[PDB]
């Protein structure tokens, strides 16, 4: 920082800054986004369980090889209440963008 269990975040990686969505990914942990400026879009965390992982990818669909992804990055979420940022710019050309847990 600094498909079964995908959801769809394109909300807020594309929304304006000010963009705000939240997720119960399972019975465990909750994900806010939230666009906190144009560069940064904020992950608040709230995990009542065991640790898991946040994997955030994005998603074309091409002629030749069906649906494929890029590899944006992958987090640790520790139980608790917390947060990191992503770098990624408010006027991306990139769409598709998904999260999903490890596990």
């Amino acid at each position: 920082q600094g498909n079964i269990g995908q959801v769809d975040i394109d909300s807020v990686i594309l929304g304006r800054p000010g963009a705000i969505g939240s997720w119960e990914l399972n019975n465990f942990i909750t994900i806010g986004l939230n666009r906190v400026n144009a560069d940064t879009v904020r992950v608040n965390i709230r995990n009542t369980g065991r640790t898991n992982r946040l994997i955030i990818t994005q998603w074309d669909n091409t002629v030749t090889r069906g649906d494929v992804y890029e590899l944006f990055g992958d987090y640790a979420l520790i139980q608790g209440r917390g947060s990191f940022c992503l770098n990624i710019r408010s006027d991306t050309g990139r769409e598709n963008w998904r999260m999903q847990l490890e596990n």
